[PDB]
Parts: structure tokens; C-alpha cells; sequence
DNA sequence: TGAGGTATGGTTGT
DNA sequence: ACAACCTACTACCTCG
DNA sequence: TGAGGTATGTAGGTTG
DNA sequence: ACAACCTACTACCTCG
């Protein structure tokens, strides 16, 4: 607990002066004129070919240069079609930073400036907002850069250092010093004047308890310890390498894991091979008649497309199955041990929980995946206050990245109705996560429908990009940090390790409900913990989207017609 | 069989001179240069723009008009943009009917001929290919090809019953030809085949899928049906469980009805007792309700689907004497619930029959296969479907798919079919069915693909008699027309236009299995569809998943009908 | 939603 | 473009 | 396919 | 357009 100081990547410069506050407005006149949806980008286009500092602004065009070194006549192209503009003047419109709407007009000025002014930097390495500058193949350091204005009408700053591949980390202290040194040396040349670092306040959130059969600190020591809830088990061995049977440091490992649980354990080997074709499909189905919940397969490093027919095949006989590749040695215990906690989400065990309490007794994590021109829409589901439960829901295919409000609901009520025949009551309020920025009434009829049923809730926007960074002003940097920042809209830290490089914090977007931000932060910091099939490093996104991403990821390869057979408590997809 | 002869509604004209078999051709020179996928359709912008008879051949144009009567220089507006082009004339090249691109081009000369002198055709109405004389107005569609004889083919269409559509096809036909100077149309004769007419078996022996009703079902087997009243009325109507109990007492199969007394208005109370009812034996619902709006609709059938609970909607005011839409909901009740109301007492070359559609009115499509299995098709199955880019199935999928009717037939009879008939609704793509033909060949399956496209097929009208349905009538080699299906009241008859694309079974055969296959469909008791079961049934099922979402189906039994 | 076929904006492929 | 298929809704009439 | 995040560079998408 | 998110593969290092 406490509170503490941050540094974000943003530095403040110099105010807005008068003439920037009152920018000349422009009105746009287009031969021949556009149809309704193409207008917006055409004007985008003028916006440019006039030169300056200028943007469109409503239906026409805003400028801090004035018009006469403006190119107001001129032409242009778009798909096939040609255009030829001419800009009117129509006097200055005064634009309050305050006002978001006018701030934004003045953050599109801001970074056009910006943007403008670095392409007249000489000897310089100038690529849109990219700027390179430190060293016939060469490494180019630099850094990503923004301008907006504050609402108190000053010039703000994000510098994040870069490298460009010309022909990789860094630790935060070094890309903190480099942010440093490059917000003023760009500050002080471009004239905005010297940059002063931002600050926030930070808080420090409760280390997460995580539980095995006892307590643990990462997921691999449930291993020795014991399950969360161990339950009888059977898991069977495929062999694609012509080898004996199970390699005895693996039946050791499990069977100790499952005496610390007090559970029992079934090993199989499948004799068979599915170069066998049908008769391979035969085999598995007997395999599952006798109680096998998951597979082992030892195999040779496979190919993508193998890896994912394989895959497929047992999964339509309703067996999920972890992959290990072979040569494999007893030494590389962090690699099998991963693996063996793969196999025990994907057979349905419950290998680690958390202690502690927390808002909302159901959590679930909607994203979508699918690299085509459809996309797949999922949930994923923490269940009961512990997450002593962990299940997926089948995926729905969509056009876009919007998730249709039916099907959002549909996935919602599915989650519900699991946690009800698990607990044998509704949950009084839901945790709902979202994999990115949530569209425009897309939870609408869920939230309805929650509210309906009695059910209070929270819908929270998760985003992996655009939180920018985040700096202690002394110390170390430590995860489990929570900045808010504007009103209902905040960064949290979740993951950090020294080695990996500098942290990139997610930004979260309270959407809707009326949890207390910090009770938000402290229960979805602890879900990053969750997550059974990661033994020694837990993931920056919390448990119900982390699956959820990797769910929809791993329909979107095989396809969504092998899962009917498979329990929706079996984690396939880890 | 009985060999016989039927008028296609395609009529041969004039030979085509040898000026119209040595066209000029032309290389056509554009400013700028195309990128690829502007170049094919915009030599076809420039060979209308030329005007006379043109068309696009290979990467440059042939006419049928000599170059001096052409616009050989212009300018082509597309997308706005803007391309120069030049004409330039490059002798003519000899054309041949018997070679099957080289007619192609003829051909779309033809077409092109047809469409270009009608337009210059006073006073009548044109459209594209169509004209309307007289009388709205009424007229008739027109299409014009090249024979491999080297002969026009005129294919006219008025736009009835059978009769009347004959002769007026035959009057406008000739009212065309001596007008296009095309000479005098004589009609088409081609040789065709009478199939054995199928034995559907209920219990015993019926005619239609309704009489299993009376006389009891091909296969029953003890069930429980339940009863949803969004009407606020009764019990079950005493009519409808006097049926049902007289179909299963006639069956030998024991049933047991449900009334669910909840309303979905409870919102997830309801959803409990769904489950309830389900754990209770309850395998399908009869939903009496005034009529629907197709959202309502949607989400009750998606709700309760989603408790593994196929339902049939009935609407009320219900009367008894309007028998035949309750016995229809009766039949489909029953579908759903898993039972085998009829199947057909035969022969066939293959012992498992698979369709495959592809469905949905989006960006995305869903590629699914249904099958009757056992050669008497004892068994109907639907497999769950896939999201795809478009009207392609990938290869893999179709084997995956396929795959599970195989492991279907499997598990029914105890080992694998020695043959199976594949059936594609509308054309098959490139190779699609590659992955899968080689995986059967791998197990020892032999095979027959069969294109089955309900449009193109064009029109099949008796020399003498009546018109009856169940005919066959083979065109060039692999490819044949089957009138499947016919009522007189309906209006004229469709034929299918089939492809054999792979396999060696001998045409009639196919032709033989698939007409059988169109009466096996199990939820309409008093007309067959005209698409054999497997493809029908393929149809509704990518219909109705694109309708309701892929996500409902995961506890649903695949011998479940919920589509029909 | 009762069912059937006959009537009147999209995908493949060159 | 365009050839040749297709999707899915509608109304009509009648009940293999 | 062992797992995580952090990095570049692909090659590029959706929402509004 | 473009703003601001995102998809999914890759290599690196180290093992809460
Ligand atoms: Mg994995
Ligand atoms: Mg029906």
C-alpha cells in the first residue's frame, strides 16, 4: 500500500500563445464535390496540400499560419478522381483548451506543428513523428514523439527513444535518461521551450495471494505443493518420435504432484500414430471412452501447419492436447514444467487461485482474433471470488472487431449460467473486461440485461498501447502500480522484470458501473496472476483476457468446428 | 429405365458463315497501362465501346464488323479515371467451331450479335437480353451461343403453366429468329430417361412423409416432447397429442409429453427450466405462440438451442381442420427431436450421401455438409459448420467435415463405406475437394462428386403427353439435366443441371440415387423438395446458423434437425 | 413461424 | 466487364 | 511446439 | 485521411 510519486513520459512546454488560441479558419470549396462518405478524408488531403500548420476543422479547415502563405488554390487525386480546391478565408474562430472539443482541435494543430517543424530539422533523421540521431548497416537510436495541449493551454510532449533498422531493450533507466535528454534537446529546438517532466500520483497496490494446495508465489511451485483442487485424473502419452514410454523424470513429477494433492492419477500411452489415418482417430476415441482427459504429446519440433491438423484431429475426439518437443534433457526443467502445467489447465485441474476479496465474484475478458477478413468474438470466464474456476465459452464469427450486442450478451450469459452451476447462485456483480477500446453501445443490451437480473457490474476498457510510460522519481521501479489519471480513466502496471526491458503500463478505461477505480485496479492487477500455464512469469493482461486472447487466436487457426466435443473447463488453447 | 424424347426450350438456327468463323482481330493499345485488375474488364469496356459485334479474345478484341465500321480511336472513363485508347487491326484468325475456347469466343459473339440487333428492334421493350412484346407487358429472355456443329443456339424463356410456356417459348422464338435473320428455329430434341420411381417406407410402405403419421415411423425409439404456450392458453391441444400418440402406438415406440410452465419472459428463470426439462428426457419443443417477429423468433430458437433443445413453432389461431401445417409441425417436431420418420427401401452405389453449402448473407459465409447415412438413408446428420472468406470451402474443411459424416456412418453401422456420394450445391471451385478426394482414396473409399446447380439447366418440356417428373437427360459426357420434382399448380418445372466431376460411377446411376435422395427429406409430408435430402438439408442448416450465430449449437445432437 | 417450387446484391474465374 | 453460378426475402396456390 | 514481455519490422486491419 | 486502437508472426533473455 501507499501512496508515490511517477514521472510519465510527457513533459510540459510553453503555453499557447494568444495568436494559437484564435486559429484562422478556412472554408473549403471542392470541384466537383465529394460524395457523403468520402468528404472527410479529401479534406484531410487539403488540409495538407495547403501547407503550414493545418488541419480540418468541422466541415473545413483551421490554420495557425495565416492564409497567404497558404496554398488556397490548387488540385487533387483520389480513387481515379480529380479534385480542384480553393480556400476562402473566413476570419479566426477563438478555441478554449477547455472546451475537449476545441483542445482537440488544438492537439491536431499541435502535432502538425510538430510533425512540420522536425521536417525542417537539418541533418537529422526525420520519418513522419520519428526522429533519429545516434549511432553500412548501422543501428539509429532516436525516439517516437506527440504534441497536444493541456487544458491550461500549454504545449505537452511524449518522447518515447526508438531504434531504426537501417542496414534491443532497454533497461528503464537508460530509456528514461534518453527520454530525458531528447525532450529537452528538442524542446530547445524547436522552440516550445525548456520541457518539464510530468508527474502523477501513484499508488501501490496489494501484492496478490497466490494458492496452490497452499500458498505459492508463481504457478510452477503448485508442482510440488499441490493443486488448487486436484480431481481425479487420467492423462495419456503420444509418442511421434519412436521412443519408450513416459520419460520417468515426467511420471515422477506428476505423481508427486498429485500425491501433495491428495488426488489420484491414471497414465496412458496411446499406441498409435496418426500417420495411421482413421484407425489413429479410433485409438483416441478409445482413449477417451477409458478416461483420458488430455494428451502428452513428445514430438520432434512440428511445422505450423502439423502442429495445427494434429491438434485439430485430437480435438475433435474431445481432447485437448500439450505439445513438448524432444531432444529434452532433465535440466531444462522450466520448459517441461511449463509444459506439464499446460497439460493440467487443458485436463481441467484447477492449478492455482487467489486469496482475497474482491468486487466482483465473476470476472470475464471478451476479445477478438482472426487475422482474415472475419473475425472470431470470445469470452473468457474467472469464476467465484477466487477464480477457483477457469473456463472458456465457444467463439462467434463476426465481420469485424465489433462483437454484435446479441452475441456480447449471449457470451455474457453463458459465463453466468456456468458460474450458477458451479456455485448454485447468481453472482451479485460481474467484472467485465474488454481487449481493446470497447465500440459505441457494444455492451448496451448485456447491460441491460445484468441490470434486469439483478446483477451489478462493471465494464472496463483494457488497452495494451497508449498508455505510454511510466517512471519512478526515485527508487526502483516496481510493478503492481495504479496512476489515475483524468476522471474514470487510468495506467496500471502490472508485470515488470528487469531484464525484459522498460514496462509499458496498460491503460484502462472505467466504461461503466460505479466500483471505486482503485478497487478496479487492485482486482484486475491481482487476475494478471491467475493464469495456470505460465510457471515463472505472470502475464501483463489479467487472467480472463489473457485467455480470452489466446482463445480467439487459437480458434482463428483451427477453425471453430473441432470444439464441440471439448469441455469448456478444459483449456485448450494455453 | 424407358428410353424417350423431350424439346429442350433451345432451338438451332443458320449455320454461321464463313465469314463468322474467321473474325477480324484486334490488339488494343490503352494509355495508360492497366495494373492487373483493371486489364480484363477493361478490354471489355473498349470492345463495347468500339461498338458493332466485339468481345474480348485472349489479351485483344475480335469482331464480327470490319475495323472501318469500328471506333477504333476513343476514350474510357473508369472509375472516374482515365484511359486513351487505339484499336489497331490485326487480319482476322480462322475460328473453329470443335474446339472448346475457341468457341467460347464464338459464342460470345453470338451473344453479343443477339443483344445488339435486338436493341435495334422498333417498337418492342428491351433489356439487355430480354424484350416484352406487347402484353404489364409480356415478352421473354433470349440467349444466343455457338454449337460445337458450328450452328447459332437460340435459348428462350417467356417472362405459367407447362403448356403454356412451351408455346409461347416456341411462338416467340420463331417470331425472333426470321426477324433476326437467323433463319427458322427448329427445336431441340434430345434423348431422355425415366427413372424408377423411389419406395419410400414409413413404418410400412407410404407415399408421402405425412402418411408415417398413420401408419408409424421408419425408425421410432422412446421420446419425450415438451410443450411452450407463449399464448397464455392450455395444455397440449387434444388433436395434436391424440396424433402424436397414435403415431408412436402405431410406431411401437413409447412417448411421454412435457408442458414447460415458463414463460421466457422470466428472463433467466427461464432458461433454468429449459434445463431442467432437458435433464428430465425432454429432446425437442412444440411452441405455440401467435406469430413471431424473426428477431423474437431468433432468439427463442437460439435460447432454448442453447440448452440443446431443437424447437418447432407453431402459430396460432390453430383449427384442427387445417391439417396439413400441424401435421407439417408434427413432421418437424419429430425431426428435431432425432427421429427417423422415413427412408427409402432400394439399391444405391453409395451406402453414405453428403452435401455441402455454403450460407450466410454477409461479409463471412459458413461452409456446412449434411448426410443421410445407411443406403437406405436410416440416418440423417447435420455436422457444425465453419466460418469462411467467401463461397469457397478450403480443402481442409471440406475433409474435416466429410470426416465426421464418415465417423458418422462409423459409428452406426460398425465400418466404413465402400462408397460415397459427394454432392456440392452449385459449382465446385477449383481443386476445393482436392484434400478430401485424396483422403478417401487413402482409405480405401471410393467416391462420386456431383456439381448440383439449380439454375442453368435450363428448360425440359414432353414431345408427347403429359410432363411427369423423374427425368433424366444426359447433354454432352459428365454433364445432365434431372427433372426432380414437378406439381402441375406450381408452375413450370426447373431441371437440375448436374456435373460428374469425379468418380466413375455410370451417370444414370448417380442420376438414379440423387432423384431417390430428393424424397427422403423427412419435414414436408406432402411435397418433395427438389433438391435430394442431403443438399436440402445442407441448405437450411447454413441458413439457419447464419441466421442465429455458430455459438448456440455446442450441447445440440447432430441427429437433431433444429434447421427444418 | 408449415411446407414446397415457381415467379420477380455477391463469388469465382478469365 | 462478364459468364454463370449463388444468397435471401417476398406472394401465390395447394397439399406426391 | 514452454512461457512471459519487450523490442523492430512486417504487412495491415477496424472504428469513427 | 487519420487517430488510436488492434492482429499475428518473429528473437532476445531468463525463469516472480
Ligand atoms: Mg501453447
Ligand atoms: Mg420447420
Amino acid at each position: 500500500l501507499g501512496k508515490t510519486e511517477v514521472f510519465l513520459n510527457r513533459f510540459a512546454l510553453r503555453p499557447l500563445n494568444p495568436e494559437e488560441l484564435r486559429p484562422w479558419r478556412l472554408e473549403v470549396v471542392l470541384d466537383p464535390p465529394p460524395g457523403r462518405e468520402e468528404v472527410y478524408p479529401l479534406l484531410a488531403q487539403v488540409a495538407r496540400r495547403a501547407g503550414g500548420v493545418t488541419v480540418r476543422m468541422g466541415d473545413g479547415l483551421a490554420s495557425w499560419s495565416p492564409p497567404e502563405v497558404l496554398v488556397l488554390e490548387g488540385t487533387l487525386a483520389r480513387m481515379g478522381q480529380t479534385y480542384a480546391y480553393r480556400l476562402y478565408p473566413k476570419g479566426r474562430r477563438p478555441l478554449d483548451p477547455k472546451d475537449p472539443g476545441e483542445r482537440s482541435v488544438l492537439s491536431a494543430l499541435a502535432r502538425r506543428l510538430l510533425q512540420e517543424r522536425l521536417r525542417r530539422l537539418e541533418g537529422v533523421w526525420v520519418e513522419g513523428l520519428a526522429v533519429y540521431r545516434r549511432e553500412g548497416w548501422r543501428v539509429l537510436g532516436g525516439a517516437v514523439l506527440d504534441l497536444w495541449v493541456s487544458d491550461s493551454g500549454a504545449f505537452l510532449l511524449e518522447v518515447d527513444p526508438a531504434y531504426r533498422i537501417l542496414c534491443l531493450s532497454l533497461p528503464w533507466e537508460e530509456r528514461r535518461r534518453r527520454t530525458r535528454e531528447i525532450a529537452s534537446w528538442i524542446g530547445r529546438r524547436l522552440g516550445l521551450g525548456t520541457p518539464e517532466a510530468v508527474r502523477a500520483q501513484a499508488y501501490r497496490l496489494s501484492i496478490p495471494k497466490l494458492m496452490g494446495r497452499r500458498a505459492v508465489s508463481k504457478p510452477a511451485d503448485a508442482l510440488r505443493v499441490g493443486f488448487y483442487r486436484a480431481q481425479e485424473t487420467a492423462l495419456a502419452l503420444l509418442r511421434l518420435d519412436g521412443a519408450q514410454g513416459w520419460p520417468e523424470f515426467l511420471r515422477r513429477a506428476l505423481l508427486r504432484a498429485f500425491g501433495a494433492s491428495g488426488a489420484s492419477l491414471r497414465l496412458h500411452t496411446l499406441h498409435a500414430h496418426p500417420s495411421q489415418g482413421l484407425a489413429f482417430r479410433e485409438a483416441l476415441r478409445k482413449a477417451k471412452e477409458e478416461g483420458v482427459q488430455a494428451v502428452l504429446v513428445l514430438t520432434p519440433p512440428m511445422a505450423w501447419e502439423d502442429r495445427n491438423r494434429l491438434k485439430a484431429l485430437l480435438l475433435r475426439e474431445g481432447l485437448p492436447s500439450q505439445i513438448l518437443n524432444v531432444p529434452l534433457r532433465e535440466e531444462e526443467r522450466h520448459r517441461w514444467e511449463n509444459a506439464l502445467l499446460g497439460l493440467l489447465a487443458k485436463a481441467g485441474l484447477q492449478v492455482v487461485a487467489l486469496s482475497g476479496a474482491y468486487p466482483a465474484e465473476l470476472a470475464v475478458g471478451f476479445d477478438a482474433g482472426g487475422r482474415e477478413s472475419f473475425r472470431f468474438g470470445g469470452a473468457a470466464c474467472a469464476v467465484g471470488g477466487d477464480g477457483g474456476h477457469l473456463l472458456w465459452t465457444l467463439p462467434e464469427a463476426q465481420a469485424g472487431e465489433r462483437i454484435p450486442q446479441e452475441v456480447v450478451w449471449d457470451l455474457l450469459e453463458e459465463t453466468l449460467w456456468a458460474f450458477r452451476r458451479k456455485a448454485g447462485r447468481l453472482p451479485s456483480r460481474v467484472l467485465l473486461l474488454r481487449n481493446g477500446r470497447v465500440p459505441q453501445d457494444e455492451f448496451a443490451l448485456a447491460l441491460e440485461a445484468l441490470a434486469r437480473e439483478g446483477i451489478a457490474y462493471d465494464l472496463v476498457s483494457v488497452r495494451k498501447s497508449g498508455g505510454g510510460r511510466v517512471y519512478p522519481v526515485q527508487g526502483r521501479l516496481a510493478d503492481g502500480l495504479y496512476v489515475p489519471l483524468e476522471d474514470k480513466t487510468f495506467l496500471l502496471l502490472t508485470v515488470h522484470r528487469d531484464f525484459r526491458g522498460t514496462p509499458r503500463p496498460l491503460k484502462l478505461v472505467h466504461e461503466a458501473g460505479d466500483t471505486p477505480l482503485e478497487a478496479l485496479a487492485h482486482q484486475i492487477f491481482h487476475l494478471t496472476r491467475l493464469y495456470p500455464a505460465s510457471g515463472f512469469a505472470f502475464p501483463r493482461l489479467p487472467a480472463p483476457l489473457h485467455l480470452a486472447d489466446r482463445l480467439v487466436k487459437e480458434v482463428g487457426r483451427l477453425g471453430i468446428r473441432h470444439l464441440k466435443e471439448v469441455d469448456r473447463e478444459k483449456l485448450f488453447f494455453v
